[PDB]
């Protein structure tokens, strides 16, 4: 954009990272849960990736500041999450120094770029850092002990008449995905824009709420195999799933270490894919595909055009959506009437990542970005296991890095992510 805007975005992302590691060294070296890296791992990994993509042209053979064997400690493919706490990692002080040295060079490089030069990698790195910021928040939410973070900033109230209800998404062709001409920092798996015919379906006006989930529990939803897939039931049994994560036996939840009542009208959060599909079956519904989800979010059947955001082309604001990390929770359903998509689906962007039934797959004409291993290894059948796509972002996602076309994904057994559920239905 303006190089000044990119600098602003990089600085904002780093400010966020540094808030998330503004704790004593022992905290940053802890493993909060075997699913998660120590925070000091993400810190150095953020710098290493910034250096690689912005200072080294994505070519590991070009020299970097770290010995290659030290650099490789931050290769997520080489080192499983649980192992990272035991690796001979850079100290927090070393990691901060490294990140700052890299950043000084990156800001200089951005100054020196020729006019009209391509800046894609800079936006890709902003996205990368913010996504690790959300990972670090997942870790801090898993941490046992007295809270390190506050309970979150104020959110708007919800309103009646939206929970449980659905909106119609009329059938026909729509444009899935985006091109760089329209979204200059869209990641490779969002491209290219192409037409898909999506039959009529209905989608939830708002996500499934906590009170609705409690009804599933109360009716024996976790005790009735018929709602679950074979794999989902097996996992429910193996893992002993009886409620969303962080829901306590006494009816409270624990959120960033804060014990509190469970708000009835918030979107349910911290459920697996398997739980989501079981709830949906029990409720008389199903999960959306990600293609259905994106049509509900972005398509305006009155103009036969995509919108940039569900509400139109205005930049996200606190009045339109719950984004950016400060709330530490999703908002009550109905809190953002002005953020509705053309079909009336609300809170599509922000609040909770929403599970879909789609595996990650390339759009026709997919081509990888400079970080070639960002999407490709996780496509269906690529050999990294089973994934399902999640859409829309959560409360933790930076507005700068989110689009209707953005695709998250995870293994269906994961629920430490800030994920919930929106229902869908066939139309006859
Ligand atoms: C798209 N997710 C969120 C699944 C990715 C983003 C990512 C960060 N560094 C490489 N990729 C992930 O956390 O592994
Ligand atoms: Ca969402
Ligand atoms: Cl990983
Ligand atoms: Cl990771
Ligand atoms: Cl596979
Ligand atoms: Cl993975
Ligand atoms: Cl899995
Ligand atoms: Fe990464
Ligand atoms: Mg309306």
């Amino acid at each position: 954009p303006h190089r000044a805007e990119l600098a602003r975005q990089l600085i904002d992302a780093r400010n966020r990272t540094l808030r998330l590691v503004d704790f004593d060294d022992a905290e940053l070296r802890r493993q909060y849960d075997p699913l998660m890296s120590p925070l000091v791992w993400d810190l150095a990994h953020i710098g290493q990736q910034e250096e690689l993509w912005l200072l080294r042209g994505g070519d590991p053979r070009r020299p970097g500041l770290l010995e290659p064997a030290v650099e490789q400690l931050y290769d997520a493919f080489v080192h499983p999450r649980a192992s990272r706490v035991h690796l001979p990692l850079l100290s927090p002080a070393q990691a901060r120094r490294f990140c700052a040295t890299v950043r000084s060079a990156v800001l200089d490089a951005l100054d020196r770029l020729p006019e009209d030069a391509d800046t894609f990698a800079f936006g890709m790195v902003v996205s990368h850092e913010h996504q690790h910021d959300e990972t670090m928040l997942q870790a801090l939410n898993l941490r046992s002990g007295e809270p390190l973070l506050g309970s979150g900033t104020a959110l708007p109230p919800g309103r009646p008449g939206v929970a449980g209800t659905s909106v119609l998404v009329p059938g026909g062709p729509f444009v899935l995905g985006v091109d760089l001409a329209d979204e200059p920092y869209a990641l490779d798996n969002e491209r290219p824009a192409h037409v898909v015919d999506v039959p009529a379906f209905r989608i939830g006006r708002v996500p499934v709420t906590n009170a609705e989930w409690r009804a599933f529990i109360d009716d024996g939803g976790y005790r009735q195999r018929r709602w679950w897939s074979d794999a989902g039931w097996a996992y429910r049994c193996e893992a002993g799933l009886t409620a969303p994560q962080f829901w306590n036996p006494d009816g409270t939840r624990t959120r960033f270490g804060h014990v509190e009542d469970i708000p009835p009208d918030e979107p349910v959060q911290h459920v697996t894919y398997f739980e989501a599909e079981a709830y949906a079956a029990w409720a008389g519904a199903r999960l959306p595909t990600e293609i259905e989800w994106e049509k509900a979010c972005a398509w305006d059947p009155a103009t036969g055009r995509r919108r940039r955001y569900p509400w139109g082309d205005a930049a996200p604001t606190a009045a339109l959506a719950n984004l950016g990390g400060d709330a530490l929770r999703p908002a009550p359903v109905g809190a953002y009437p002005a953020g509705a998509s053309a079909c009336g689906a609300e809170q599509m962007l922000g609040d909770v990542w929403e599970w879909t039934s789609s595996p990650l797959r390339p759009w026709p004409g997919f081509t990888p970005m400079i970080y070639q291993r960002y999407s490709q290894p996780f496509f269906e059948g690529a050999g990294s296991g089973d994934y399902r796509v999640l859409r829309g972002g959560s409360w933790a996602v930076a507005a700068d890095i989110l689009r209707p076309s953005f695709r998250n994904w995870d293994h269906p057994i994961r629920r430490q992510i800030f994920a919930g559920v929106r229902l869908a239905w066939d139309v006859d």
